[PDB]
């Protein structure tokens, strides 16, 4: 098998290229294999908001693997030992909830490194992460193929989006609308003029700084918007919500 | 609890209404949990074409059942072991794929039958059937609450429809019309006119002889067709069906 | 389905009704739903003390969910992502344990409300908590339907009690003895007489602060004597005890 | 570890000694273990009428193995297939439902045993059976190791009941009185004075030819009878059952 | 993705290609990624000695899918449900057991085989092997793509070898040596030289049929035998073996 | 059931004498008990560079129970609940990754003792740590049979060494190297020497101090060097590296 690693994501975003992703909300395997076939740039398998263990990870990245659209793994939080985690079965891009300040970047970066660089504990030789030891030099090669991405949910965190955008390791800010809606006082409410605004000028602050742009818009009109105030990595749905609505609306025909 | 039995399926269908009906294919109690919360009349749990074992059936009851939606479970065949399975945990209405002949309906019936009139095994106290003996003398009320269901899927039980309308403990017989559309020598893809009166005829002969006729129909405008027949258990979806198209077309609007 | 929330369990506290309770310690959806044909009034999910990852947790919610009992999660300590992830399947009423100081319990309850006011992350229209979306007005609804209990478990809880009482959002404050009586300095084996004026004092002052007493008792004497004292959330056994010591009395009459 | 196979459950059998056993009827490896811990002689992990599939049985010999309880699996029907796939997991005693006659007898032994005396066909060498070759000789040793146990469930088997005893490689023959009532026209009343007059005399018969005589009571006056007419490996309760009781019992001391 | 069906090993197969294989014996995905890892051209998923459900084998295929090692499915039994289970979750290379008779032969043919020429179920456009219809005009291309290989392992089936060979749609025969020294009337008594000649003339018999020869050789020198004589899939070890193997070896140097 | 706890590895440890052991990275039981038929005399569930969930932990101690090896576990960091998790399981030795003072040394004992000495969580008497209170008096005897062992592998670490010797209630302190050497300034640009000269330093320390000293050598001459420095404790291989060396190894006889 092949002996180096690749981040085909990392790869399209350092060229600012945009990538369409679905947000997967399942915990399963059977359904994340399903979902891949589809053919979107990305896949999010959510960690935080839907029940999933490891295990559950392990099994949603292996259904993924023969397919095109690239894995992205959010765990429940942005600890050290939970990044040790989901790099170890190697997951090569992370999204990263609830980063508030450029010293939790910092620490965030520090926790995907080995030394002299981080605080990563060894291990993924006899693991998924270097197809346990296929992939020759993974120490040597593991930074440039590992895509780190954060989560700016909080007012903290706009405060501090440009210290943020200067952390050497981060490759993409990430804004949910709904998150940052509720910390501003507009729970449930992102389309509020003011919360707009912010996600609008936010956007253009990310991309100055040469970094990626990130967004969850559930409905498309929002998420043409924010690809055209310049956001280049793009998740445009949640697959149960899209399952529910298509139950929903087949049923309807019957019904009424 | 209540320590009597029910089955809402089996007196809708008694009194002859229109049950509506979504096919769960992927064998997760999770999405089974979700499609629940839509609202189909029945949801068919297909132990024959989805990889089910017989705790992942367990779990989609267990999932599904403070809903409204009524299971029904498919066995891999309707053999005597495996419908005892599917009975001890409290699968009260089944579907029984590739009936055949007369006899072979005759043997479904008797594997649903405790002795000395069938040969279903003893021991519902110690499972899910009879709620562990909260169900109150479930051998005096088991027959009355277990709606049998069986599949015509080959030329042979076209041949044989009037015998086996004829057989008693039979709810209702449905017809795939793939299955027989391949028996009579024509492929999936696009629906066949040729087949269509054999089906239709074989619709309203069911309906003629006083049971429920059932049908799987993926197309709208073929539902439709075969409600004006008098199919009165109807499956309008298959759930994996309408997330796959759900993900293709929320894609299509940010592809080209 | 049913677009409101509700909490059975939280109504009959808030209307003082003493309510009779079962550990459950098994980890497993098979035991869940047999203990839930008893009809105790709640039963405790033990995600601190028995090997549950969130998925057991889940499958047990998804097992009792049709029957009376009303289910009471356990996380495995109460920190801001764990009661994230039980909050978002759906648990309304939490056990949290090891709660010191007024500091603690204010986090705890923090950690279960939505920002401006809590730090709870946004989710839940995509996980069993809203019924993915079905609950409509979620964020509206959810405050009034969860229930927050608290363990006292030490020598400092208890000199704090007074200031853990006056902490708002806080609906109910557990004793378990064995805890409170290691803490100072006595073993679990045979209760202790030296520590029970501490325990009745304790539970008196729970109710006194208009707050609901809650406490877990082995022993059926132990039970009465703690009901008596005001204790209105009272757990009477563990499962897997009374498990076992049915298994041994049954035996007991067949050997020597 | 020990090289040789080893059959303490038939070495008590062949010397006639009376065994007390427990149906384990969860599934769950969680609660064999806890019923492990009681020091039964046996525990019957039912294959037949709880949902296991061949793991859960895999999962419940590993529970129990380091305990002194022997444990008998019963599969889901005593065909070729099936006792391939529980004696290659090293399951050394089996109870095989539902035989009827002589000619049933001999094939559930010739599945049993390699050539020239059987058909079972070779794997148990890479399997739990040998231990994964650390069981040496492993063909020579199976035979004496392995126990078989029959159910006479039918008036048709009790017809044969002398035939069925002359079938070498049979060791044992197992009475269940709810399934004999039922075929009998006496369902669900096993306590029958026909019933019992025909228990009686099949015990005695069994023992008359060498072999052990068994028996599920899950009344103790009705085990202690049993053991009195001469059954020598019986169970004396359904751990679900007694579960259930212990539970109900336990909350009706604070409803009552 | 690709529309079209492609079977790696069945096109090695029709080229004459020589398949080096391994066994995959523990049930389990975390191995058998690891295993896909080496670049075996086969790896053998069995279905039949080793405890695995048709969940487990389809956990197996979805973690080897992305490697350049080709799965083959073993089933417990060559059934017609069970080959319907496993052809419908994309397993394309089958091998199944205990094909003792041309008639045999026959049936396992048509089971894999849509009607009207065959008798397996139609459903595979909701599921794996038709990659939830991705895959156009499955019905069409599956023949084609369907690898089909039978144990000849008893005197009767080498008896009957020349009619099997001649069976449309059998693409290779399989020899284990073991099951078929036994059959023979060698067991493990070593008796060897007629088990050799009979190994030698099959081998070279089916290929001189235009079939592929197939055989299981623990021993490299019976490997390399085989091979020298024609066999064309040869698996060359159990990965449980030479996992407990290594694990002994290295022990051995730091003990006795 | 026996009433008192013992733990054979402290034993062992306690008298001096060498114990060779071997890392479990699959997160399987079914390989677990493969392993376990070995005879190794310690086994490392590695809880921390594994994805093992709190199931897969408790089900990899009930596989490798009833043999003679003694399980080790590794959390995935040594916080209190995750400590109080696999406490409560019943893993009565563990290796606490990353401990790098003495204050944090004090603390992970504190997570390992009851009230009012430490801080573990009461409970363990419905849990397997006291099989469900067959173990009489466990907080009495629990101290004794408890091991701990810490890991000492920064360079942080190696400076607070004789502090963390000097903590009541550490066992056993193990180095491992490849860690220890990327801390050092060598993260795999051999420099060896110094790295050499460390642990050889710091095993002699170790055992000078009366404590046992530890390692993970999966290259035999190292691991022989470090028992001939005085290593007692010494893990000699990871059970995945070894299965993909043996399988590499088997394919190469067939190719290359």
């Amino acid at each position: 098998m092949n002996a180096l690693l690749s981040n085909p994501f990392k790869e399209r975003l350092r060229k600012g290229e945009v990538q369409i992703g679905l947000w997967l909300s399942s915990t399963t395997a059977y359904m994340a294999e399903i979902a891949a076939t589809s053919g979107y740039d990305w896949l999010l398998i959510d960690g935080e908001h839907a029940p999933n263990t490891i295990q559950d990870l392990y099994h949603q990245l292996q259904a993924v693997a023969p397919y095109a659209s690239q894995p992205v793994i959010r765990p429940v939080e942005g600890s050290k030992p939970l990044i040790k985690q989901v790099l170890d079965i190697g997951a090569q891009t992370l999204l990263i909830p609830m980063v508030d300040t450029a010293e939790q970047a910092r620490q965030v970066v520090s926790a995907t490194r080995y030394p002299p660089y981080g605080e990563r504990g060894v291990g993924a030789s006899v693991a998924r992460a270097a197809r346990w030891g296929r992939i020759e030099n993974y120490m040597a090669q593991v930074n440039d193929s590992l895509c780190l991405l954060v989560q700016v949910e909080s007012k903290t965190a706009l405060d501090n989006l440009d210290e943020i955008l200067d952390v050497e390791g981060i490759d993409g800010v990430f804004i949910g609308p709904a998150d940052l809606s509720a910390s501003l006082g507009y729970p449930d409410n992102a389309g509020h003029p003011e919360v707009q605004r912010i996600i609008e000028t936010s956007i253009r602050r990310i991309r100055a700084a040469g970094k990626a742009a990130g967004f969850l818009a559930v409905a498309p009109d929002m998420a043409q918007q924010c690809l055209a105030w310049g956001a280049n990595f793009v998740a445009v749905g949640v697959d149960t919500m899209l399952y529910s609505d298509a139950l929903d609306q087949r049923l309807a025909m019957f019904k009424s």
